């Protein structure tokens, strides 16, 4: 199965108490596959509240997206944590339901070694027999990979490239040159058409779950040279994230589902549960402008 | 139960498949207890390798150390988590065996809010009935909290105080200032001596599990102002400590319990979970330099 | 004058005293204009070694610069310094040279606030008569301005725009949407494509000293949708940039200026004089593999 | 001469268009050595809005300091760059006048490697036969040099030790445990009571100019190990310092000088000249509450 294109982060409906609303959930991903028209999902990421939730939520969401999804659309589990244990348990069981791929964030809060970090990438792979795509995200993580790092990982075949979250399209320009068979999917989409342009071979994205139309044409553009038109939507597009970002990044896009009939639910605590009004105000005039 | 003092922040015995030996997990709380003569024990944080452990392992450590120690000494324990749900779990379940006070690192991996981390004492606090001690480690968790939010924190009553992990000793200062009677452990082992010079109440470190005798000294020397003689305590300890960082942290450590007769066991993966033969071989040397 | 385009920041040609070769600029500057090609030249930058001299050598080198160029290219002063006396001295020379321009880095060394910093670009401005372009250099000078911010500066309606030298395409974009009839100019040579993407109207940049042709090919190709053409081209070019700057940045662009007969002399103290004689035979690879 | 103790770095009277006031100078020299007391001064150094000046204006002001000082106290001469040519003029011109010794910040703007950095030391101190004191102040440089490079320069047997600005208490023990020889000044008065307590030998800094009395209370006592007392005094020292910051450091001493009848004058453009009129009132509140 193909994993280039647009990937949404997959958002997911919690009830005023934390636990998974399942029928929320289904909703989330049928809402990205039928009007968001995604390639595929990637899922147990930032963007899913993953790192606050336990194991058995985990699961739980796993399973809930691979079954609403079944095999319309192509799927990605981030299995990540600073517990490796966990990472292996969470990697075979998306592996059983079918996953096309796995992905797994650096370590974190811990400052591990490179050969660690390689040694709990190689584990992972090990015990699932799947595919991996190493995560990168140095802003929330404070891990720093080079080229020649990138090829270290490179080394074992299961390994099929990087979700690059760092700003630093030097590095970016570097690994393609250097591994130019190995995938690599911008994390930053108010920076996707600067990312095209360097020929990355997809996005995943939290906006991607209420703006994949303007955020397939931004790619799609790209890649055809028509820069002039790209440039329009992309402006239009940060418009809609700096208004999303200064409003509550989780819960606007929630809002923005929840306008359109998506029972997108609260956020988990610790992260703040619902809008403010005025917040919940500014969320529809977004809706307004942006996405009517 | 008095909470000022020496703290070792405990280690933990693991097996070679990462599994708590409860029988080497003793023998390390019985050395702390009766060689290092230790006020208390802070159990479940960095140094025990928390993070990369799952729920029933730390609960199962939170039993074990409990019922080894009994009531010879203090027991604080660490329950933060980026899962305030598991959080919650693990204080009712600490504070149920009879720890005597709770704490909790700031959430992390994602950019919380301060009214975010503030609800997230409250919420631990309310639920357990226990007190709190804030647990700031800037260079591991990105976040950096001020005087005037430390204030806020403390409108809480069962706030005691903060585990200071940050080498800002001009916040250290101010804190002290604006709130005398709430307590300071310092959090830096080789930065102790100008810690206690500021009127931190104690500390809580990694290298007391096997230097306790040292830092007692320089900690009691230095609050009744014989400085020439705890800042040469201070050096050895950091020649010491020195040595220790650059041949591995946590395993030099266990290196050194075990040379002393302590089953201090392997160490968890994803860390490196034993040291080469040259660095034990470096460890030897320490053990032989300052420890015999 | 039409200040879009390319312009190299012009290297200056040292003798081994440190006092300005005037022979070697000469050189230089006919090197750039005859067989570079570059629209302009953007004179007393980070890459003149500017920040290293006295008044009187920028002076010096101001004029010797308009001197050999007379008005065959477009000229940018940049006159910024901690001392705004100077910045006012250097800005009315190079104004009563003909420059077409002038340019500041934001105020470095002390911490300065935002509108000192407004208010160091309105005395220029004010002292000169002259257009001012802003220079971002927050990697060398820790100074981060935003989308507001750089919308106050622009109500002096001499201000023309920005050198962009921060890696943050975000910000870029957003002030591109802001303020669309200001011009940017991109300040990364290893980033020309992402940036000429997102709409620049220029880039001014060091290695154009000797990669001229390539570097108005990968701007040129890319607003013309040409990508795929553009990114092979970029890519060549950063193979060279990355051996450029693994070698030493100045001191191997002037041995590629060397190698095609300019005399661009020696590096100015504190910065090493001249490259040792494998770092000479580096440069030679280099100017064999992409540059002959 | 002995150059242990107390140091303030000295302030310097500007007019309303930026030129020395003599008078103003001379003034502040005056109030430094009969009323704060101070070992000796510390000249062209940031405090002294050294960085914003021409060659020339240091010059006179190390003329005017030296003058009015002649020998009743030490006097050191900041003499660092980042033209290294202006560094030894300004370096032979203070060893001329009788400073005795030099000190230089580390060059900055550009990242310069170390080796560079030991040569630009070695120059001046070959170029002048004078002493230096070398000058790291990583938050306004971003430059950080550790104990084997410290042993690196303390090969020139010119180079008596560090004034020390960063806040790394860690790196101060170790340097004074490698090297107990050499002599460190703290540059943070804010921290004044923790660096002593790991036995720096003085102190340099900017509030010395109007707390003179407090810092060689904090320092003389701490040295004494009355600890309880030092700590008091250091409390009320950092209410002073705080409000200080708040205010605008520099403009905030001045007034502090003025109202006790020393000519300060304005600052310095592009630092805001002078202060606001409630900025004016609060620093009046600060001297009532503080310097009565």
């Amino acid at each position: 199965k193909n994993l280039k294109g647009i990937f949404s982060a997959l958002l997911v409906s919690f009830n005023a108490d934390g636990s998974i609303n399942e029928k929320g959930l289904r909703q989330i991903v049928r809402y990205n596959i039928d009007k968001m028209k995604v390639d595929g999902l990637y899922v147990g990421g930032s963007t899913g509240e993953n790192f606050m939730l336990s194991t058995e939520e985990k699961k739980e969401i796993f399973r809930i997206a691979k079954d609403e999804a079944k095999d319309e659309i192509a799927l990605i589990a981030q299995v990540g944590s600073v517990n490796l244990q966990e990472a292996i348990e969470l990697g075979k069981y998306a592996t059983e339901l079918g996953y096309d791929s796995l992905s797994a964030v650096t370590p974190f809060y811990y400052k591990f070694s490179f050969p660690e970090i390689k040694h709990y990438y190689d584990s992972i792979i090990e015990a699932t027999g799947n595919y991996m795509i190493v995560y990168s995200i140095p802003f929330l993580t404070g891990v720093n990979i080079g080229v020649e790092q990138f090829g270290e990982l490179y080394k074992n075949p299961k390994v099929l490239g990087v979700k690059f979250t760092a700003g630093d399209f030097y590095l970016l320009e570097r690994l393609k040159k250097a591994y130019p068979n190995h995938l690599i999917w911008a994390g930053f989409d108010e920076m996707m058409l600067p990312a095209a342009s360097l020929g990355v071979d997809g996005a995943i994205g939290s906006t991607f779950n209420v703006n994949g139309v303007r955020a397939r044409q931004i790619f799609e553009l790209t890649q055809a040279g028509k820069l002039k038109e790209a440039l329009e939507i992309q402006h239009v597009t940060n418009d809609l994230i700096e208004g999303i970002l200064a409003n509550g990044l989780y819960l606007t896009i929630k809002e923005l589902l929840k306008l359109d009939g998506v029972e997108a639910g609260y956020c988990r605590e610790p992260m703040t549960k619902e809008l403010s009004s005025e917040k919940v105000a500014f969320a529809k005039e977004l809706k307004a402008k942006y996405l009517s």
